[PDB]
């Protein structure tokens, strides 16, 4: 149905910029929105200032958004649960604080929307996969797309995809997350794996985009990096058993192109400094997502025997002090080739 | 073979920014490069100033690039011929001045590289199709990709695709156009139709990107326009009998994303003014490619029964004084839907 669903309550676990922006979206579709944040002192400040001064400065929270540090109070009564907890803290959160939450979700069959992105170092698994160790996969969906947080939080027109193996789950979440003024529009897809892969890999590729800028390259180069980089997302998705339908959509190409063009993002600045010859040690002052992700990504790639040329070279630049110009030359030493895309039509 | 081909002479018919930049690329692979330009007086100026002050100001031409107004002197001895003549002048050029050129090309089996982009109003055909009425299609290839002219002309890293129905033709052109310093890298593909469609449609979509900016929208919106717009290139390509393998490559997505992000381009400024409420008459002072293209594109789409939502609405805004906010609302009145991309992997 193209008819929107409104709820009494939503909970968002994760208080970053993205989680906060999504809570702003939900505030227009649910009467009450709770945002869980572990530090009580900081919870008080935020509720006082009516603004997430910690991670979304300059944005006034809707009056119906309340921050809390009490997990139980947070989810009680919620009819949709969002996870935006950083990958590295996800598992521990469920083990240490998810017992009742999990029981509640299972009992009430509450939809869960995974918004966290990355790769867990110990298992090489993606966020929805980790969460799926604790919550029934039939209840799980993934949100991904070109969605700069400030724009989303302020209601500037944004499109994203919602992925669920069962398209009917995604379609229902589409009705909850899409806004009445059409400022936040969701598109349904089955490709959960493609979404998670794109969401992690885009951060590594963004460092490369930075490198290209630091090397003195221009916008033609950035476009080429996006397009060739996209095939790496595609190939890794295939190897992971994903259907790949999100690769050339909002979650894949859409988000990748946006993320690689964010010149002020930390991924980009780190790549630019690396491209200018600065060693990673000097740069490291606040870890760029791409830095953290590059290592587990290479390990997963190696484990699955997937060649990811750009990502591999970016990993070398970041972790093995490889000179950026040497990496580029190595990349361009493969000789002349065909583009590597199959025909769509026969 | 990954081994480059060097030539004695190249000719480029068309003296615009792009043709001039491509002549700079060729100057590094051919001893002599002739650029044909119809106005003799302007030819003299350019050769004197050793700079295309007309369409590529600020760039010093290689000493081996010579401008000329003599078609016969231009192609004589050439071993590759590039066309960059504007769509609307292509047919007349062959009819009025191509007799001997055509005989020479046929006799010597000279490769022809089509770089012109657009749709001819009278026949609704694309540039390589028009040229193919005069030169044997086996000799024809198309060059397309994210390739801002200034960057190409100055040797800043650029990747493009070369398309030919027979992949072997494209592969040979790849050896001629790719540079020894790897600053200009070509990728082979069969999808000529996809390239021509993308190259024309991107200009219409760029006006829409402008409109979005003028409406107060942001980068999330631009990313969505690129991604949804790409499906229109895909569907039109299918209807035209193209194989579509270029759609998600450099010629399609790559060039589209670049072109839609060029905020200072005429397509973009025209869209932005339209988005700000200015009527097209007041704007029209130097036609933006997207304006010229929108009409023949809609006619071709209608003729083939292909729905192109964004392009259609852009045509309405440009040609039928439709209010941009009304167009947007109409576009968003389709209800909630699936993303519309097939799985890549089963
Ligand atoms: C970490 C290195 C980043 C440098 C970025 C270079 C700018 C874009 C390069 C795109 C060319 C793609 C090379 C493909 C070669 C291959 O498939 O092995
Ligand atoms: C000429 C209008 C341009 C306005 C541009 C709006 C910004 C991007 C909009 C993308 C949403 C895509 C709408 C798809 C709806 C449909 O498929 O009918
Ligand atoms: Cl230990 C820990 N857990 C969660 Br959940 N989130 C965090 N953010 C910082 N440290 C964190
Ligand atoms: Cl009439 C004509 N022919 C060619 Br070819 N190119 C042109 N450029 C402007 N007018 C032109």
């Amino acid at each position: 149905k193209d008819e929107l669903l409104y709820l009494n309550k939503a909970v968002v676990f994760g208080s970053g910029a993205f989680g906060t922006a999504l809570a702003m979206v939900l505030s227009k579709k649910c009467r009450e929105v709770c945002v869980w944040h572990m530090n009580e002192e900081e919870v008080r400040l935020v509720n006082e200032k009516r603004e997430n001064v910690l991670f979304l400065k300059g944005v006034q929270l809707a009056s119906n958004i309340t921050f809390t540090s009490d997990v139980e109070k947070a989810y009680n009564g919620a009819e949709i649960i969002l996870f935006v907890i950083p990958t590295q803290f996800l598992r521990g959160f469920f083990e240490k604080s998810g017992g009742n939450l999990i029981a509640y979700a299972k009992e009430k069959q509450v939809p869960v929307l995974v918004c966290t992105k990355g790769i867990e170092r110990s298992t090489l698994k993606f966020p929805a996969e980790i969460i799926g160790e604790f919550l029934p996969s039939p209840l799980l969906s993934v949100l991904a797309g070109p969605s700069f947080a400030i724009e989303v939080a302020t209601g500037v027109f944004t499109c994203v995809s919602i992925a669920s193996a069962d398209i009917n789950v995604a379609r229902r979440l589409q009705r909850i997350m899409s806004t009445g003024d059409r400022s936040f529009v969701c598109w349904a897809t089955t490709d959960t794996v493609g979404c998670e892969v794109a969401s992690a890999v885009k951060n590594v590729l963004a460092i490369g985009s930075g490198v290209a800028n630091g090397l003195g390259m221009g916008l033609n180069a950035r476009a080429a990096l996006i397009m060739r980089g996209l095939l790496e997302i595609r190939d890794l998705t295939a190897a992971l058993g994903g259907d790949g339908s999100a690769v050339f959509g909002l979650a894949g190409l859409g988000d990748l192109q946006l993320t690689c063009s964010s010149e002020l993002s930390r991924n980009f600045t780190v790549g630019k400094k690396l491209g200018k010859g600065l060693p990673i040690e000097e740069i490291q002052r606040a870890v760029a997502e791409g830095v953290a992700t590059a290592d587990p990504l290479m390990r997963l790639a190696k484990q699955l025997k997937v060649k990811m040329p750009l990502c591999h070279q970016i990993y070398e630049i970041v972790y093995k002090k490889k000179n950026p110009r040497d990496a580029l030359a190595d990349l361009l030493s493969c000789g002349l080739q065909d583009e590597g895309l199959p025909p769509l039509f026969k």
